[PDB]
Order: C-alpha cells, then structure tokens, then sequence
C-alpha cells in the first residue's frame, strides 16, 4: 500500500525575475512530514522523544533499516540548489519531519511577451516524485506553502499564489506524485512610463513643434535622426528580452514610429520639391495638411496597436 | 526547561552594497556559546580540560550522543554561504563555543529610493533558531557583535549599529528566536555631484550662454540635443536603480529638465515664427523675458521638488 | 564476456545555447539499466525486493565486493555538472537502475556561420565509456532518449533528434563504447527582421527619399553618416558571433552596403564637381543615374550575395 | 607552554586587482612546519620515517588523540578559497609539514585614489591564530613567503615586498598572533596616457587650430561638443573606480577641462555679439587674448591641480 | 631509490583564450601510470586481477598502508578545477591507473602584445610534484599526450604541440620534477580586417572624396569628427586587452591616424585663412600638395609602422 508524504513549498523571496533567459530565482523552505512505522523506536526515562538528524545520516540509516525514502527532484530547477539546512526530525512514531532551506534559479517556460509591457506572467515550481503513486502518494502540507512578505521584488507584483497535485510519468510507466506551487505576477510600468513612454513622446511632440518654422529641409533632418532615435530605442528594448521568434506590442508600438517617421522625411521632401520648382505658394498652403497630418498620424497608430492587440 | 544559546555576530566587510538586486555583501564571524551538560566529560591529571573539534565530528558526536543541537538559520541569506572557519571547542564543562566564518550576501528588503541619492538604508541579518523557545532561546553574546573598522566600503557610511532579539514563526506554531544585527548607513553624494550634479549644471549654463546671441534657431537646435542628453542620463541613473514602481527624487529631476527644455524649444519656435513673419523688433522685446525665464525656471524647479519631497 | 549496460538520456530543458562561445547548457536525466550477478541478494518475507542507494554508499559497497562499475564520461562536458539527483535501485536479480538528473554546459563544435543568421546547427552529448567493450558494451535504453516538450529555448527550434552508438579510443587501445544524443535546430529570424534588417533597410529608403531634393552636398553629408551607422550595425552583429576567421553572410552584407554607401559618397561629390564648375545642367542631366543608381545598386548586392551563398 | 607555529605565505600569480571592488586576487602557497610531540612515532625497518596524510584524515586523527591544532583564518579573505592541496607530512618526531595551494581574493582596504593614475597602493594579506599566543606563537618560516616572478599583472608593478607578526583580538581577550604578507605596487601610466591623455590633449590641440578661422560661432559649436566628450570622458573613468566620497587628481583634471571649455563658449558669444552689433573691428582686436587664452588657461590648470597635489 | 611516475596530458577543448585577464580554459585529461609493489596483492581463481576504485577509497587505503603517493599540483592552474572522472585501477602487480578530467583556467604569463593583432603566442599546462626527485621522477606516458581534434577555438590556430620535463624547487631545497605540455598559437586575423581594417579604411578613403568638393572647411569638419571616430576606436581595442605597460603595433597604428588627422585639420584651416584673407586663387594652386599629401601620409605612416615592427 502507498504512504502519504506531506509537501509544503514557501518562497521567502524572490532574488530575481530574468525575462531574457526566461527563469527566476528563489529563496525557499520545502517541508515534508512522512510517517514511517519501521523507522518507530523505544526510549530510555531522560532520553528525547525526537531524534533530530543530519540528512547524511538519517540516509545512512534508512540504507541500513534498507527503507525506500520518497525520492523527490525539482522538475523545473536550473544550475546549483545552494542549501542552507538540511535537517530530520524523526519522533518515537516514525513521523519524518524534514526542513530544505534553499537559494534556486527556476525556468520560467509561460513567459508570454506578446502583450509587453502590459503583461502578466506564470511562475511555477514542480516537485516531482521519482517513485509511483502504488509507493508514494504526494498530499498537500496544510498551513503552510506559499510566498512570504518581503519577497524584494520592485518591478513585479504577485496577483495570486495557489498549490496543487498532479500526475508525472518521466522515469516510470505508471503515474507519479507531482507537487505544485504556482504564482501569477504582472508589472509595474513605471520604468516603462519613465525611460520610454515620456522620452518617446517628448522627442515626437518637441519635434512637432518645430513644424510651426515652416522650414522643409530642418523637417527632414530632424525625422532623419528621430528615426535614428527609434532605432537606439529598438536595441534598448531588444535588450531586456529573448530573441524571441514573435511580435511584441513594444515592437509593433516602435514598427509604427519608424513608417510615421518615414513618411514625414518622404512629405517634406515633396515640400521642399515644390518651393524648389517654384511653387512656394502651393507647399504653404499643403502645409497645414502636413501640420495636422503628423498629431493624427501617431494617434491614430496609437488606436491601431491597441486595437489589433486588445 | 529551554536552554540558553549566546549569539554573537560580527561584519568584518562590506563587500559590496547592490542597490540594483536590493542585497548587500559581507565577511563575517558567527559566536555562539551553549552549555550542554550532557556533552560534559572527564579527564585524568595532564590530560586536556578543552576538546577541540572540526563541527562535521562534533554533529556525528551530538547524533551519537542523541542531543539536538540549536540548529539556526540566517532567514534573509541568499545563495552560497562561502565558509572559512567552522570550529568548536568543548570544554569539560559541556561548554560549546562555536565560530562560523563566512561570505555571504543577504536580502536588503527594506530598500527605499524615494530620495536618492540623498537616501538612508536599513541593513540587517537575521539569525533564527528552527526549533521553538520552549527548547531554545537566544541570548545577546556580549562583547563581540557589530561592525568592524576597515568594512572597504567606499561609497555607503554606517551612521548606526544595532543587536536585539525577537520571535519568529516559520517553522512552528509557537514562537521561535530570533537575532538581530541591523546597521542604517547613508550614501556619499560626491560620485553624483562629479558625475550627473556638475555635468548636467554645466549643459544647462553653457546653453543659457548661447542666448546672448539672439539667435533662435540656433537655442531650438540646442533644446533640443540637451534634450537628447538628458533622455541618456535618465538612462544613466535608471541603470543604478531596480525597475521601481514609484518616483525618485532624480526621477522628478529630470522630468523636470525635460519639460523645461520642451518649453525652450516652444518658445524660440514662437520668437523664431515672429521673425519669420516681419516682426523681428517684437521678437526682440519679448526676448527678454526669454532670456531671464530660462534660470528663473531651472530655480523654480529645483525649489519645487525640494519642497516636494522635503 | 561483455555486459549490456543500458544508456538512456533525455533533455528536459535548453538553459541556453551561446553562439559567441560555441556552448549549449542543458537540464537533463541519465538513466542506466546494468545487469550485475554479483550484485544479486536473498531477502526474508516483509523485507523489500527492491535496495534504494545513495551513489555514495553503493559505489562503496562496490569496492567492498571488488566489482568494477561502468565509469564513463560526458565526452564533451565544459565546466561544473551541478547535480539534483544520483540514485540507485538494486533488484534481488542484480539489476542495478541509475539516475542522473543534472545542469551542464556542453561543448558545440560543429557551429558553421557562413550562412548566419539563415543557418542550420548540430548540437550533441557524448557519453563515453572508460572500459573497453571488452568489459562493457553500451546499449541504447528505448523509450526515454530525446528531448522533452518545454526546453523553454526562444531563438532556436529543433528540427530532430537523433541517438546511436559508436566507438573511440580516448583512453585504450581497443574501441570502448558512446552514446550519442544528436539534435538539429535552426533560427527564429523575428530578432534579425526587426533590429536588423528593417532598421537598415530604413536608412536605406529613407535616405534616398532626400535624392528628390537635389542637393548633392547634402546626399554627401548622408551617405557618410550612413556610413558609420553600418559601421555600428557592423559592430552589433560582430558581438552576437566569435571573432572567426572565415566571412559570414551578415559579413558580405555589410561589406555590400559599405561598399554602395562609398560609391553613393564618390558620386555625388563628383555632381558637386560639376556644379561647382559652372555645369549645374550636365549634373542634372546625369542626376537621373544618380536617382535610379542607388536603388539597383542595394538589389544587385542582394542577388549578388544570395547567389554566392546559395 | 605555548608551541611555535612557523608560518610562510608565497604569492605566485596576481589573477587580478580589481580597484572598483577594492579587492586582489592570488594563487598562493602557505607552509607551515609545527613540532607536536604528542604526534610522534615509532617505525619499523622498512616501515617510512614519514607519515602523509589527507588533511581530511589528519583533522581525524588529531581529534581521537584530543590534540588541539594551530587553527587559524586569512583575516582579509574575500568569498570561496579554491584548494589545490591540503597536505600534511608528519615526521617521526612529531613536526607536521603543512602545504595549502589556493586562488583568492582578498579585501585591498589600503586603497588611495587621491593621486590617481599617479597612485602607489598597499596588498597585504592577514594569516590569523583563532587561539591566543599562550596556546600558540606564529613564527615567520625562512627562506619561503613572498612573490614569485610569473605574477602575470601587467598594470600594477610590484616596488617591495615584507613580512612581519603582530597581535590581533579578534575572539579572545587576550592577544592572538598575526602574520602578515604585504606589497606595495605602482601603476604603470600607458594605458591613461595612450587612452586618456593623448585623446584630451588632441581634441584640445586641434580645437584651438580652428581658433585661426576667426569664425566665433564655430568656435562656440566646438566648444560645446568638446564639452560633451569631456562628461563622456567623465564617465570613462569614473567607471574604473568605486563611488568615492573624496576628489581624485584625474576628477579634478576633468573639472578644470570643463571650466576653460564653458569660458570658451562664454568669451566666443561675447566676440560674436560684438560683431552682431556692429562692433567687428573691435572684436577682431581682442580675439588675440581669446586666442592666446586658451593654450595659457590650461598650461596654468595644469601647473595649478601639480601644485594642489604635489 | 626514486619510483617512475608516468605522466601524460591530454587537451580535449579549448573552452576560451582570455587575452584581457591572460589566461585560458581548457577541458582535459590527466593520465598517470606508477608502479607501487607495497600495493600489490594476491587473489584467488576467478576472482579479479584489477582493483577499481573512487579517488577518495583509494587515498584512504594508501593511508592504512602507510604509502607515500606522488602528490602534484598544476603549477600555473587558476580558480576551480572542477572535475568530471578520478578514477584508480590497480593491477595485482601494483600497478595504478590513474585518469583525472578536468575543466580549469590556467595562467598565460607568455602574451606578448607588441605585434598584436599578428601575434604569435606560448600556452603551456605544468604539473609539478610536490615530492623532489629522490622520491619520485616523472617520466613521459607515451602515445597519450597532447591536443584534440575538436578543440572548438575560432579566432586561434594551433601552429605545435610539445612535451617536456623540466625540474622545480617550489616547495624543497633540492631539484623535483615538473610536466610540460606546451602549445603555439597564432590568430586568425578575419575579426580584425572586417571589423578594423576595412572600416578605418573606409572613413579614410570616403573622407579622402569630398577633398574633391574644394571646401576646406568642410573638411575641417571631416577630420574632426574622424578624429573623434579613430578615439572611439582607440577605446575598442584598448577593450580586447590588459592595460599594458607597454605599445602595441594596433596602438602606434591608431596614434599615426591621430597625427595625420590632426595635420589635416592644421593644413585646411590654413588653405581657409588664405581664402579669408583674399587669396582664393593661391590656396587652390596649393591645394594639389593637400590633395596628393593625405594618401602619402597614410601610405607613408603603414610603411614606417611595418619597418618599425618588422
Ligand atoms: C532631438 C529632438 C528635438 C526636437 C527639436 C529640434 C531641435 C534640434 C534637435 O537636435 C537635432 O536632433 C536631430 C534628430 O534627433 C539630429 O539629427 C541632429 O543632429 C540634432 O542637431
Ligand atoms: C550641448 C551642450 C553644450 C552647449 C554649448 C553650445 C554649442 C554647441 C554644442 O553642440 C550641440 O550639441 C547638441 C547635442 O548633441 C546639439 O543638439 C546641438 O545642435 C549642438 O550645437
Ligand atoms: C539617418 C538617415 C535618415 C535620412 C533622413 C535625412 C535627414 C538627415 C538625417 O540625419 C543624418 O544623420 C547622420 C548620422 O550619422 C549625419 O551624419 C547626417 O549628417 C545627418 O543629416
Ligand atoms: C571635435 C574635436 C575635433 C575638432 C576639430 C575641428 C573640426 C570639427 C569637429 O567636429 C565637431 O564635432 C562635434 C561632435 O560632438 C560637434 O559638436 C561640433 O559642432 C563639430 O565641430
Ligand atoms: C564619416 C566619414 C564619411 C566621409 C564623407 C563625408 C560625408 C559626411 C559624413 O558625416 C560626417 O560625420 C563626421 C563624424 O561625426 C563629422 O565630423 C562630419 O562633419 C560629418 O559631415
């Protein structure tokens, strides 16, 4: 028959959230009470009632009872799990009361940029059994998994936490015990607002009101270096991504900025074209055309975007 | 009855203060003093009355001897704890006396940036013992803990060291121990005087300088790289910084030299308008006021966040 | 004789592959099936069938029963194996099962970027025995080689994955055992299309909008800035790949608009020539070749290297 | 009584020195040679005159005879120390040869910036005994501790090396001994006068050449950009060290370039609103104190930061 | 008397040349064969004639038998050695078989810049023992030492490979013996041309056009920003390497491009003062020496370069 093995996750804090290599790192406690009766023993007047046990020997002494322990492994962790405690509580009944205090970087495969910056995110960390449910069955530790208080994140913003069990089938035939500990979290866009959004918007309002000079030729040099500017800010934001094989809103927002910015050098052109071949007149009178084209252009981008991705 | 652990803590250096990840970075030396007078022996004339052990054998000797041992953990730690010296000495008594020398940095959670740069932080290390207080209870080992006299810390200054103890429940349902070792420090403002202070002045008055030439065009092409530049040192600062979900100090300090600069482009676009249609001697008159708003403005600003903030 | 040992591995995640250092880093599980005699036991009613071992102790109690175990090597391995779990289970039959459950960068020797970034890739494992296949033979352990479904990679996509066994000579004379997990996987171009090849493509349009304005002064103040922006794409693209000693496709690209962008500068300073010369007619005649030069020029250079590399 | 403790440290490569961090980094050897009778042995014919041991099995071994050894802590270290060797030769007589092979970083609390890139700096490295000189006495080993003559720096060259002892309280009441490996090392000037100096002066040298167009606008447009590539200058440097709360020598070299440049621009507006009101010959005659100003302004800066600091 | 200890290295990969930090990663094999008769033993029919054992089991049975082993160390290793196989075979005869595979960064005290980027350079591995040559001598494992087939390095090209053995007094009074496994390697000079050559070039020659415009001024304006471009340069290289005491043939290469376009700039502000000063026609009779001086120069200044370091 299946013993029960209680599993308790907390995150304590979250040390980081790296969106380009699509993982994040934790400090967490795992918590596991496990009631084994051929691990019970007999005590002395004076002598405790809990042994408490260093997991080397308490596994030198499972090996030596030839007791089977619930093997278990963090199906989605990344590089070294650095330890800061390792320690068995084993009472007269046989209840194992294990305690995994640890620092870990976790892949984060949810990651869904598509609504960037405006997106929200799955974390998740999976405990896996590597023995059957016929052997062991995961149960869920009451009053105690979850996020802590004073995780020391600044940009994200947990939602929701929730914990689970599930089945996993990665080294056996039959279904296996999986443990589950997931958090949705979205962002703060205040660095978005601050380091792109305004510094965007000002660069292109600043730039219209330029417009009112009436002079054609310092139009085109300034949209010239304007798009130059969106190009630098398309490396900025490429940055703090993936490579990713999709579009971002932020890349549709930065494509919009680049055709408007186009076809303001390609319309002062023409402009200028028309005072060149004396036709002064007429390029001044088109020009109040070209004054309203460009606030109308970049709003009408603006209830493109949000449109085509909300 | 519960028995007496004497925790001692002491930061030999500052290895380095991470604002951006909200950590920081020390050497330190752990102390603790425990009698256990269970762990008490004899000796014969001649023979040593001090039994000096590397703590891997002391925890095999406490897991023969069936004695649970204070076991603890530094709550805000983050990854690798890098260990130099981990040594106890017994003595016939049953006194341990215990050194933990280690590097290690440790969650700073209590990261305020309102107003950096003229900021004052709260760092700590917490030491909690896993088992509750009805078996062990901290104590302040006297003499030892605080903060030592060559930290290498260039930039931050401690201003105050503090030690106190309190309960925690991470563990337990009743209340556990927990040591304290908290220190405020302040930041040096030099590197920001030299490197954004100065330079940022200096922009501001060597293009004021360039209106005493009363060419319009010519301030409208200078607003207009100044502003250029100060959309870089937004960048500049934001790289120091986590991706914050509130306004800073120097936040609102260069939002405010961006709108002072989109009003410069605006004006001279009028001034420059004015020429253009005739009216080059009115342009002239209204140029004094243009000449005097541009300190007064800077001055109005920086007067107003100083109000705002302080 | 020879005994079977069973190799089996499977790719759970790709942490990243680092074409600037010719590496991949994965999390991955080695499972091994072995069939030792020797190792076969007797057990009493109610004892278990099956001994669960920590690596540790059961290559200890291999030393002890003098039996030589299947030591084998990840051929091209780089730096630290950080390891979750090594676990043995030993049937009464003398089947010994092996799990491997590991972080480890790996060696890519076959990267070929003469056709980046349209290019293919080979990455493998190599899983070498020490002993010769005298003493050991290397079997492929159907149903759990390969690659799972959330690698959580973004750039790349694996096209297929490939396992079979061969021979080497690493470290004797006769041939011993590998086992090879071979994969294929091509590039996402979204990254290339959108910082890249738009970017420059706009430079390229946009700069020859600004022909219509008929001042060669100003084609030349163009063309020489452009210039240096290739130089700059020149340098981002050099930071994504080794300092190889062979020419990428991105290579004879940028040489291409180096080259145009030279012609444009020497062109256009001769129209300026002429004009200069009293010949402001003759130049505007010969503008037409200028105007529609440019444009051929940049679709030639495409069907020249398209051609060279293909 | 206490027992003399021979200490030697040898550095054999300088790995690095990272001023930003205030800290080095070595691959070292430290020998020590400790007679303890109680270790001592007697052998048979045949049987070695000396005993090697695994430090590991060495500890065991003091531990079961309840020997106390010399342990000690390198006082400045920094992080993990990589062993390479932990070995122990025991002679018949009871002298313990010990040999530890490491790479480290170590604390540089020594660091003066004040005279930089003209600087001269203090590495030492702080060998300390946990146990009080009535239990041990560190004694300096002969003909071992220094620097090797393959250190593999290339910036900093090392002008003397010593060794002393002195005292420490660090976990006693009483003194506890201290050996001491110090260097002093000075910097080798190419790389700031070759990236530095030579780029400053030339920008400088190569303004004033323009100052022989009598072009008073053009004068100001250099001026201010030359302003520009000073901050970056500025940031260049300011980047090779930590966030100081004191002047360097090269921070006020930078300052001094930023005050002549904004008297540059202030003058050249000055000559130039003389000619826009009709005041050319005027202004023509006073450029001879504008042009001779500059080259005097900063041979006088010069000759005046060499005075402030030397 | 002294025990043969066969040696033998084997390079598998070349993880990374560091020419900054001057070092280099490799990925190897280490190989030692030593006959030992106390280690022999005797066995009976059926029951193995070779002995396989963990590093750690093996240490600790030549500790039991009292036996002295050729403890080495990798003289110019850095860092961690992280290892992949220690592995021992004993023959009844005594005979160890010992492979070590390791990842590790060693010392590269050999790089000499001078002629950099068409250096040649020495890379070596040295294995030393601790023990002197009355102990143990190394001798050379024949057919085992050397390079891969598979090293993974792109910039570099092994040119030789070489074995030798040298004596050491690092840690004795008398002579001990030291493994070499030397390598010379050249550079692929394709990063180079591509991303140096052919764009400094390029600024040269496309700049070299617009003399034909006649308008010293605008290359007053030309060969101060390519000044600036060349100091950007300057930084770009001066990136790759160690802040060196020293002049390199890339640094005297970009000091003469610093000269002649210093020059340039002396010579048109000259042409322009005698068109200021009414003398147009005597300017461009002397503008064919500024014409033809500009290639001369450079072709000049590559000549003396070339001679200087060839
Ligand atoms: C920059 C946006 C500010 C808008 C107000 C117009 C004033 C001129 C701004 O400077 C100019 O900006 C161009 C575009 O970035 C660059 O091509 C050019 O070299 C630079 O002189
Ligand atoms: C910029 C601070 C220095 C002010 C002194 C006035 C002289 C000219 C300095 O160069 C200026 O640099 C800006 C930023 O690139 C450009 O927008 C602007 O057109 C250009 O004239
Ligand atoms: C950037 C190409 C955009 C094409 C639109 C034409 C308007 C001018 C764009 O600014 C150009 O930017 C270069 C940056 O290097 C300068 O060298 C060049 O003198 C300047 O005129
Ligand atoms: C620039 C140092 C070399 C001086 C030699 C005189 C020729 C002109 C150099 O181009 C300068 O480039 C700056 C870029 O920042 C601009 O601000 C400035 O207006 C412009 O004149
Ligand atoms: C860049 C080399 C190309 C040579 C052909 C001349 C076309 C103009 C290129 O723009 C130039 O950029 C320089 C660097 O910023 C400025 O100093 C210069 O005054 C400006 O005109």
């Amino acid at each position: 028959e299946p013993s029960d093995v209680f599993i308790g996750l907390k995150i304590d804090q979250i040390t980081g959230i790296n969106q380009k290599e699509e993982n994040f790192s934790v400090v967490g406690s795992l918590r596991i009470d496990w009631r084994q009766p051929l691990l019970a023993f007999e005590h002395a007047p004076g002598e405790p009632k809990h042994r408490t046990y260093t997991l080397a020997t308490f596994l030198k002494l499972l090996e030596e009872k030839q007791i089977r322990w619930p093997a278990f492994t963090y199906h989605n962790q990344q590089g070294r799990m650095d330890f800061q405690n390792r320690l068995i509580s084993l009472s007269e009944d046989g209840t194992v009361m294990y305690l995994e205090r640890f620092t870990s970087t976790f892949q984060a495969p949810a990651f869904d940029f598509r609504l960037f910056p405006f997106d929200n995110q799955l974390f998740f960390i999976h405990v896996d059994s590597i023995f059957p449910q016929h052997l062991f069955r995961f149960q869920e530790m009451q009053g105690f998994s979850g996020l802590g208080d004073q995780l020391g994140e600044e940009e994200w913003i947990v939602t929701e936490v929730n914990t689970h069990l599930t089945t996993h089938n990665e080294f056996t035939k039959g279904d296996a015990s999986r443990f589950v500990l997931e958090f949705h979290a979205e962002r703060h866009l205040n660095y978005y607002l601050m380091r792109i959004l305004i510094p965007v918007l000002l660069i292109i309002t600043v730039s219209w009101f330029t417009f009112f000079l009436q002079d054609y030729t310092k139009r085109i040099d300034l949209a010239g270096g304007n798009l130059l500017l969106f190009i630098a800010f398309n490396f900025t934001i490429s940055s703090d991504l993936p490579r990713l094989g999709y579009i971002t809103l932020m890349d549709a927002f930065l494509v919009g900025t680049f055709i408007i910015t186009a076809l303001v050098v390609l319309g002062n052109v023409w402009l200028r074209r028309l005072e060149n071949h004396g036709k002064q007149a007429l390029a001044r009178k088109l020009d109040i055309y070209a004054i309203t084209s460009y606030p109308l252009a970049y709003l009408l981008g603006a209830l493109t975007l949000w449109l085509l991705f909300f």
